[PDB]
């Protein structure tokens, strides 16, 4: 099923480029997909065999990359769809990589932390021939993290021959090769991809107040650059339960210093952060707002993007201004690969650079193709994906 | 219907009478490892067509994994599955020390040009190369796959495989490049073989009791042949054409080998031995059989509706697994001449052959005569159970 | 006192009177490689002890290294690198194209978990396999270690090794998992061999002149088997109990091993063959000692103030290296039949055992008799002579 | 012997970090110790085989790193102890690196050069599959050199499939693909510490004047950049033949300049260069100063550590003062890995801001567990080491 | 002249009677690979001095390269290239799994010390290691070349080569490294075989018609033992002095191949086989002869002048490449015996050389008797026929 989806968006990225056939039909389904049965001795001295995935989507234009998926619902079809959506995801930003994606079909909540170690180990043990810092690079997706990776990285070294390729796992902490500004690379992103959105659509910074939606893990960076950037957030908006889909509004703008200190003690235009579907058709028709930057994947319907084009709002697409944190994942790689690691000042530095680049690219294709951000965004990751694999001579 | 579920029960019913451990079918239950790829064609025409491919290692327990690849249309995830598991049975059986492997492409070859069909053969190897090897996993011939495939199969792997020559990474090459001698009439001569000894275990010598076999196919062929060679004969064929159906030739003292074969060249056309088809010898055909043993040749002919009156009409029954595993048994024999690289002759081929086929009897025989069963259901516990031994010795449970 | 010595004085006596180069005992002296390793186990409280291990690879001049790992608390690298050595002799002595390895872990086993006790196993590969394979070293069982150990060894290794399934990086497995025939069996089947080719060669016919083994442990048990096997037979046994010390039965025309082996279940309990304990046979037993032939199937049984006076009182002696070196030459049979994969039966393995036994006890005899000495200062002087060769052909020196 | 020492080092380290028994258990010992035996055909046409060893301490944190000797007096405890002190010595920057070191027992002195490379060679081809630019990376230490590491290189080159992974060996010439600013590197490091301190603790620079004990590689280039950073040294401190323990002193700071000019032609608060152990219980309470930077190692005398702390006078000790080599040792290896050179100027930059890096660190691991530079450097250390193995999943 | 023009030629005229495809030629006509390297040499006096060395990788269409490395100083690139591909033959015309390749170094080995020829053969292998292996391109002794130099060349191998022990990537080793029994006495118990088969095939029996043999060299020597050893007997010999040019002996009754040999030790001095020189039987010797069998041991001995006026005359004959073949073959089996690394006895090496000789025999007579011409042309045709077969299967054209 979900991989129909994302099979829509290349042929119909393919089809406003006027790319050759091949094109679609090489993008159509990933180079490769392995899928591995792993037995865990578990604690009570038994055997439970979990089935687990890694997709290679493309490599196109690099190495595979994408995250690591320890959901129950994870099957096939959704890692093979998953990484089909990182080749968008990476080429969006242009970096060297192509789509890569994994998981392992379990309630990690019904294992112990020693069980949990040793299917974590038992993956790469399944899979290493085919992952390798410039083969394929897997990094945390739901209910992963850099625990997880650093079990993944502790195996995989041992098999390859003891050489210490760490950038073989992005998303480590730190502590063990990872990087700064992965954190808050996200919200770092969107916040540099509002204000050059409306920069380009005829909106100064700190002159116009916003709206997000949502204060999780984006949300709370985001409101928080934007203070950094100079401009300020005047409505917020938050669940509870005791309530649920309630507003904060403390006026000339909601002080993020203090807000976020009341988050530790309480524990309790416009950028949607937190979940998908919200701004449906009859949702979009009810706001006011020269602007749109989505921050979580999802926001805007299909139906809903058909008004706001002819309501006359305009709108940045998850996909580009949300991709800090990959981003940021990248360089991750980058300093794991000649092994010189960056300060939070100079990811910083090189995140803004960065994102304003790709951002650049994405409107350059808009006024090119004179067609939406969403549509071009696509479309600027076809068209570079499309450019390697015709040199590489795919086609 | 899923292919899977019918190779998994076998594992289910084996290991309940065998009362091995649980671990045992969860292990068993599905491949270690089963790699997808999208191979692309540059067509004559200059296009691009994507072409999915499957290599599934079943078990590498006891061994490397072994097993063939087709080129069907029909092939898809579950077939390689399922397909692969059986492999591992059809080894164990034998207790060759190899596990199951199984490859394919949703293909359907006819509608391919020759550089076409090698340029998707080389693009299957260039997508799954680095799990296979000469003591990873070894591919070899399954439908509409032959020892012209491998040897597209070789070439392209060795130049991945850094120039070695590691050639026993295929087997069902042709002669003139590393294959084995005795191939073409091995299963054949396998057939005949288990034949003499089931007679001779069931209190039948083989000179003097005569032999019906149902087709005389590659395998029909060769095995009536060995029959001849091994002090037997056949008094009664069986076999089809188009142009009248099921039809069978008695010429009562036998009918001559030789003859009969020279015959289907320029004219294109006690106890029983099927070839041909399956799901001969049905509920309705096992009642009307007048026979002291069965001998499967071909896979198939066994409604599991079928084996229950043969057991209460008194009949025995080798089971095809073991029967017809000559084949494999010499493909085996090619793997181990790539691998120290001396080549055996035809007669050394057959000597080796016998001597195995018959260690391999003895065991399926031991089995039944110990678990007090079926031949059928002891060859499935014999796979099993030297299976098992490995898995727990290799602390797999 | 350092184990090495001993073994170095070995060299340095039978390069001296072998008058081979100084360099000899210069590379000899010492291992080429020691690895010691700090191997963590997550203990089953979920605590962490770390165990020492080692693998001394002594020489590789003539072939790959091989020997034994051992799980004692004793072991140290002292105990590994002069254990190493005498593998180098072991191996020389029968002429296969090996070199001394050895390997152990400071551990009681006793005290571990049998899941801390694989996690030990797989991290003592996991601690070395870089310097480990069919090709470079290959370790083998010794003290509480076996087949099950070894099994464990292969499976990490295997994962470790690109899933290549170099089995033959270990040898002393399970039959179950590609070990071999005639393992149990192989060093009584050995001795026996030795004991028929003395006795001829020294004018000394099997069935005419009786027998004493010391010893009915596993050695014995089937050292008496295969002298019976050759057509001699053994009158007196000798054994140990608890509950009575050193006993001998003596049934005269020789007693039966069938009906005794047969006995030591339920119950549980001319010239000579020392089986069980070393230094027996000390100066004042060999005073006292009746007979023209010893044949030492245990390590030891030479106080060499013993040797002494049987080359005066004029008994001939083969010596422990030689005699009992035939569980090591199945050990390498093993490993040839994993290097292409095909098995031997143990009739098979018997056929070739006596084939090798006999030529390297021809080797040791034309050394005795050329060199004009002792069969013990031959057997070593045989080990350092060709590992010389090589040495000097491969550019050592 | 010497193992016990650098062994409570952990163990202290441990006990007042209070970080769980399996850190001091893991840490405890080597990791892997290889002895080889190493043949050399003698000029003459003889044989002679020189024991060697490397000794890889810790690779929790990174590749393993440090130096090897050619010293009579190395056996498999020295460097078994050499490479705990390493991995002491990285961590105390927080390189992504642990500890390692090898050694030949030999008298270089009694060897022809083409029997010395034959030696080295040897040393090479005996462990070259435990060692590379992401397992192991040996170094020059005493009685080795840039040479020896040009020979290992080669040889292990030549093992290695041909491939130049150059950075498998620091210490390189600069000719062969070593690194600017490595001479004077340790000088620079000290140099740059003695500021930092001397800041943190009240003294400005130009404003109070130096002593410097001994005037070696270490004290020359160290009084060379304290007039590079605004400082100056009054009194120096050296030894000759011929007198013996004597003093220099040209009042208001000795010229770096014109003195080394003159080693040249005539060859003849407070740092400590040049030897150990001076600095003891009763040298400690005749001297006048209220910060003491230790740039030889030893220096004071775990008895005149005691009094200093009751006497009010601060100290730097050796392992973070001194590790300025090291730290440009690391850079070597960076500019190996990606193969792009950098200038003497641009070693400088970095080296300082890493140093205070470094320095930042030990200084608020003191404020926190409130005591000793010494023992918090060592904290520091294992402090991150110990979250690397826990990551890991070894405990 | 360019030594390939002649080496292809053979090639061009074998294809053309074959009928085979033009691409036969195409891909023939040169080396698939050839290096050429620099190799310095730090020389006694302390000074370099760089010497060219070279591998030529003819043909692996069948399996991997083999052939020896040359110390010549007429050595070039052209001699390699032409070299290299007569060796295909010589493989092929075995019917051996390799394909043809060859090495040399542009030296004077004279003009060298012997740690300067050590120095220099590390060199070469440190100079082409990645494409030599036992499954890539085997080396083996040529022109001033022996096992010395092979052990210098699997040393530095094995360093190289990640310590794994991979010992047959060089053959002509010495037994005492891995090297075979029936080394030294192979081609001439090879063309003993050929000799008896010819005869048999043309209506002579063996000890029934006297021979002569041009030459007692190493060849001579050892054909002239092994005719004795297989029912025949030689009356004429044939030598070369100083001190007297070409003579004859003749002891009629044939001379004892033990006492003359015994003889050559302190004195140091119907059909025919000629060894020694080639260029022997020229067109106006061939017109002065008497036999009815010419068996070439001798590399040479055919002035394609000669050999037309021999089937005018009606004399059989045949061809060197065939006759004297039994040297490569028994280097095969020492690299098969490094493979599962089991070493063979020297009966059980001549058993299996007379089984394969007899086997390429019938071969090289089977292609006569199709196309209807000599063996001479027929020994060609035989390896290009199963070389074409390879490409074709691997897709090479």
């Amino acid at each position: 099923n979900p991989l129909v989806a994302a099979q829509e968006k290349v042929r119909i990225a393919c089809e406003k480029l006027g790319c050759d056939p091949a094109v679609y039909e090489l993008l159509k389904e990933p180079q490769r997909v392995i899928e591995i049965s792993i037995p865990v001795k578990m604690d009570d001295g038994t055997v439970k065999v979990f089935k687990g995935w890694r997709s290679a989507h493309s490599s196109a234009v690099g190495p595979s990359k994408g995250g690591v998926r320890f959901h129950p619902n994870v099957n096939m079809d959704e890692v093979k769809a998953l990484s089909l959506w990182m080749t968008f995801k990476g080429g969006a930003l242009g970096l060297p990589y192509g789509g890569g994606k994994g998981g392992i079909c379990v309630d990690p909540a019904e294992l112990s932390e020693r069980e949990l170690e040793q299917l974590s180990r038992g993956w790469v043990r399944g899979l290493y021939k085919y992952l390798g810092d410039r083969i394929d690079i897997p990094a945390p997706d739901v209910n992963t993290n850099g625990q997880i990776m650093s079990w993944f990285v502790d195996e995989y070294v041992k098999l390859n021959g003891e050489r210490m390729d760490i950038g073989t796992f992005t998303g480590k902490p730190v502590a063990f090769g990872g990087s700064e500004g992965r954190n808050e690379a996200t919200g770092f992103g969107v916040a540099v991809v509002v204000r050059e959105s409306a920069k380009r659509f005829g909106i100064k910074m700190e002159d116009a107040k916003i709206a997000v939606q949502g204060f999780g893990n984006v949300g709370t960076f985001t409101v928080k650059n934007i203070e950094r950037q100079g401009g300020k957030v005047c409505a917020i908006a938050e669940w509870d339960r005791n309530e649920g889909n309630y507003a904060l509004y403390n006026e000339n703008g909601i002080d993020f210093k203090e807000l976020l200190a009341y988050k530790e003690a309480n524990k309790t235009i416009i950028v949607p952060a937190a979940l998908e579907n919200v701004i449906t058709g009859e949702r979009a028709k009810t706001i006011n707002a020269k602007l749109v930057c989505e921050a979580a994947n999802g926001p805007t319907t299909p139906e809903g993007d058909k008004v706001l084009t002819e309501r006359g709002i305009n709108l940045t697409p998850d996909i580009l201004t949300n991709s800090g944190g990959v981003l940021v994942s990248y360089y991750e790689w980058v300093q794991n690969q000649y092994g010189y690691y960056w300060t939070e000042a100079e990811v910083e530095e090189k995140q803004e650079a960065d994102m304003m680049k790709a951002i650049k690219g994405v409107f350059a294709v808009a006024d090119e193709y004179n067609v939406t951000l969403r549509e071009a965004v696509y479309m600027y990751a076809i068209k570079s994906i499309d450019v390697a694999m015709k040199l590489r001579g795919w086609y």
